């Protein structure tokens, strides 16, 4: 009997199966939700090895007829977003946009966004849902600023993410409708009469005065979607940790300069990644004790690696004072997250404002009664109800 | 081994267990989520008997120390809402508020609300989530109008419902904080300096010039919460039915006057009641083959009764042309829903607008991949993504 993948939408503890997989068969043949077979890689050493070995290809996971962990929901070129951004002279604009340093006002602006959202929740009084009342609008605001578009339509745009990042056994009429829906939105913002001036779109506008609208809007849409969903989901998991372990919040209030280390450890700990990092083998590769064949699917289990005791002592305990923390929460090798610094900044600023404004933050009900979203690329609570 | 209750969260087909219980043990001892035991009553004849026999008591289900299907989340007096309303001389004001005929404008206004919400979704284009974009704002609008309060804070109020109607094994801190939070909101509206003149709070403000502020606000909050959550959840189920069975939408387009019968049948079919109707036996009672003892919990499984083939031929098939339809979707006996006519009007007007405005309505992905909300009094999809 082949073990099933994915593992468990419960995101507040490591799935027992992840620990058993890493200890017993750190390169394991599993059945994905499509019915296809894959190798699931669950130890830190083998995970890191896959990500740093370019005979394991991310681009080719989107090719027709290769085994899949779930149905493609975007055009196969978009999975190669970073390849297309490089070959079209788009890297500079993208890289500059993904720099917390190129937006000298960004930090103070995110801080004000965080505080405005929390002041509203404080006005109404507890309980409140920190997903709809905080992480969702906060992440949407950030990526609206990244693109240079207003935040007016953030509810609609985050609703597009609710469809775009669905994990489905088979493709489903709508992923494409949903894609072209928000592609059209991005094309319109880019071709507006007072041509857009700030953000990614502004750089795009100048760029084509010296690449198609479709490609430009594709890069804007996929950056918005991937970034808003990944930051919002990570922040929710970080909040759950702070609510469940109030001594961590006491540490952050007493020693604000530790926010960088803290978020780095929360990143190691966090289970927001609800699928694995996929690669197609371009060649036969011996990995651990398994001979992987050219053309087979490889799945890197980030939470397997980030909780591996060979690398992280007491991996199951959050620890803001680890000597070393070489976690894989942002991936590694060629496709290491190009927005890691922004992801860190986004979460550091939100949690700093959170522990200051809601010092008695706690969950409104037992953590085991949170509703964890099914069938989605991210693990997240549908609602995050808290008291303070 | 005792069968577990509740049955299943998936709301688009009758749980197979409901048909098995009804056929083999229509009065069945079950283990509720609290660990308490109860008698689950799942055939039509015995369901209706329980509802019409007043030695099965609703008010006493809230008593300290009685067996429970889930933790009390409101003050125990509120389970006796209608009792308190009748004894405090509030019945006339309440029933006048719940009468669609007493609000001669209500029909045209509900139609216009439904159209504005659908036009907004047409503006943006498919896909859309008809829960957040349609059934939630529409139901909150109606119940804001019922109370005489603005709709400004409807997301906050609907979010209070997300906590109030949770089913928990044990009491949780959020329930009481949540309750008094929105009790105070209602008190604030009732005691505004421009004293309220419209709706239930207008009728209340007059009444106390001729019962405390707390009781008045309690009735307002319980009616908002119960009515909004119940109409929103039913309407979501009816939409699924029209999306899954477009011949039904074709029928409503071709013959709009059948909307009343259609909604009557959708009510029989609908699985929005996600728990059972609770009663405590006040005396020993022989129900079917089972001797029920004084003090024991009795649970009326509405969908068991409404799908009973002894009463409803081909119960699994929606049918707008049934000779008879004496369904229990509003309950029966002394606690029959006092707002049945309003619930029907609410759904009729929304669904008439829906099949006119979205003639090609269909689900955006397969029905089996809808996310059904866990741990809630209602069965409902977390998102209702559709195309048109
Ligand atoms: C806490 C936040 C985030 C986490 C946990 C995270 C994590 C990751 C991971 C694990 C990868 C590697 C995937 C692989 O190798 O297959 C990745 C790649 C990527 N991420 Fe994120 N991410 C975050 C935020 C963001 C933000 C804010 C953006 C954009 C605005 C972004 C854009 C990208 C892009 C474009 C790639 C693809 C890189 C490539 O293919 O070379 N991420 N991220
Ligand atoms: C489609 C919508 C609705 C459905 C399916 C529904 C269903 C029901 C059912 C089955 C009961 C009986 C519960 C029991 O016997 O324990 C009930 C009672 C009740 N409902 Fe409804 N309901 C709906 C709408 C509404 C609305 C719109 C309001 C208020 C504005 C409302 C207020 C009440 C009240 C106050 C009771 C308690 C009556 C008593 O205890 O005697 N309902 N409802
Ligand atoms: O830029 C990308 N690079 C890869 C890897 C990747 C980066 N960030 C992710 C976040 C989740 C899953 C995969 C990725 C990819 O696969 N796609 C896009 C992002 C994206 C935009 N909309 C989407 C809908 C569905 C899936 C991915 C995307
Ligand atoms: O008026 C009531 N009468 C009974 C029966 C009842 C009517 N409508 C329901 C809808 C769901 C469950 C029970 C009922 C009751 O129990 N309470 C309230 C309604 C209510 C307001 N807030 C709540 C939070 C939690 C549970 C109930 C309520
Ligand atoms: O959750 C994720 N899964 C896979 N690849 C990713 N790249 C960024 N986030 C993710
Ligand atoms: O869903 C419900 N459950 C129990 N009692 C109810 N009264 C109205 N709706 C409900």
């Amino acid at each position: 009997p082949l073990p099933d993948f994915p593992l468990s939408r419960r995101g507040d503890i490591l799935p027992a199966e992840a620990e058993r997989l890493r200890a017993e068969q750190p390169v394991a043949r599993v059945r994905t939700m499509t019915g296809d077979e894959a190798w699931l890689v669950s130890s830190y050493e083998l995970a890191k090895q896959v990500l740093e070995d370019d005979r394991f290809s991310l681009k080719d996971t989107a090719n027709p007829g290769v085994p899949r962990q779930y149905a493609l929901t975007i055009p196969p070129e978009v999975v190669n977003n970073m390849g297309n951004i490089n070959s079209a002279g788009l890297r500079n604009a993208v890289m500059k946009t993904l720099s917390p340093q190129a937006d000298r006002e960004l930090g103070g602006w995110l801080e004000a966004q965080a505080h405005q959202l929390l002041d509203r929740l404080i006005e109404q009084g507890p309980p409140a849902d920190l997903r709809d009342g905080f992480t969702e609008p906060y992440s949407a605001a950030l990526h609206c600023r990244l693109l240079g578009i207003p935040t007016d339509d953030w509810r609609r745009l985050m609703s597009g993410i609710d469809v775009a990042f669905i994990t489905s056994p088979r493709t489903f009429e709508g992923s494409a409708v949903n894609w072209y829906k928000d592609l059209g939105y991005m094309v319109d913002r880019l071709n507006a009469d007072p041509e857009p001036t700030e953000g990614l779109l502004g750089r795009f506008a100048e760029l084509r005065r010296s690449v198609s609208d479709e490609l430009l809007a594709t890069v804007a849409l996929s950056l918005f979607g991937a970034g808003a969903v990944s930051t919002s989901a990570f922040l929710q998991h970080a909040i759950i940790a702070l609510a469940q372990q109030p001594e961590l919040a006491d540490r952050l209030r007493a020693e604000p300069a530790v926010i960088g280390r803290a978020v780095d450890e929360l990143l190691r700990y966090n289970l927001s990644i609800g699928d694995a990092l996929p690669r197609i083998a371009l060649a036969d590769v011996r990995l651990g004790e398994v001979e992987i064949r050219a053309g087979e699917l490889v799945l890197v289990l980030i939470e397997g690696a980030n909780y591996d005791p060979a690398v992280f002592p007491h991996p199951e305990r959050i620890d803001f004072d680890r000597e070393s923390n070489p976690h894989l929460a942002f991936g590694g090798g060629q496709h290491f997250c190009p927005a890691s610094a922004l992801g860190r900044t986004h979460a550091e600023i939100a949690l700093t404002a959170l522990v200051e404004k809601l010092p008695a933050l706690r969950l409104a009900l037992p953590v085991e009664q949170l509703a964890w979203r099914p069938g989605f690329i991210k693990r997240l609570p549908e609602r995050l109800p808290v008291l303070w």
